[PDB]
């Protein structure tokens, strides 16, 4: 079935819990599997050790610039960017997992995790999972944001993989 993933989450040091997310590998697989080896790091590289540099309260968590930490940074298992795989999966509310981008086709390993309905991102950002367990640690995570993005905490993912 599809990918099991998990991201375990520190505030200023402190373990706050785990993100579990579920990628759907049955609509977007090629999403799926570049933030599936980011997570595992089998590749060489990948979200341990990064962090959710961009957090805007009831709006979305912002994570996955594991080279520059700032929103500018990040590559894909394939290259530096990747195609737009498609936009059938919708941002319908509160845990969905979606791709950062700079534009149409840049998608590389910046992501978000929604904590309301996003429906102007419908058909700009590919729609690749949705949060399992762990919404009480988004929830967290989103109220050390604020409305320029800026977090009040260093927010760290300390441990990625894959459950199943
Ligand atoms: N990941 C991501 C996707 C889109 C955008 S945005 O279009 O530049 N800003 C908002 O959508 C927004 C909405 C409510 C409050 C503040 C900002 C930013 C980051
Ligand atoms: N790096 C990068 C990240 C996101 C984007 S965008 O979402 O396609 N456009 C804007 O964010 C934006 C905001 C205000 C004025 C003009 C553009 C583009 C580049």
């Amino acid at each position: 079935g599809n990918p099991l993933v998990y991201l375990d989450v520190d505030a200023n040091g402190k373990p706050l819990g785990r993100v579990v997310l579920e990628l759907k590998a049955d609509v977007v697989p090629k999403t799926a599997e570049n933030f599936r080896a980011l997570c595992t790091g089998e590749k060489g590289f990948g979200y341990k050790g990064s962090t959710f540099h961009r957090v805007i309260p009831s709006f979305m968590c912002q994570a996955g610039d594991f080279t520059n930490h700032n929103g500018t940074g990040g590559k894909s298992i394939y290259g530096s960017r990747f195609p737009d795989e498609n936009f059938t999966l919708k941002h319908v509310g509160p845990g969905v997992l979606s791709m950062a981008n700079a534009g149409p086709n840049t998608n590389g390993s910046q992501f978000f995790i929604c904590t309301i309905k996003t429906d102007w991102l419908d058909g700009k950002h590919v729609v690749f999972g949705h949060v399992i367990e762990g919404m009480d640690v988004v929830k967290k995570i989103e109220s050390f944001g604020s409305k320029s993005g800026r977090t009040s905490k260093k927010i760290v993912i300390t441990d990625c993989g894959q459950l199943s």
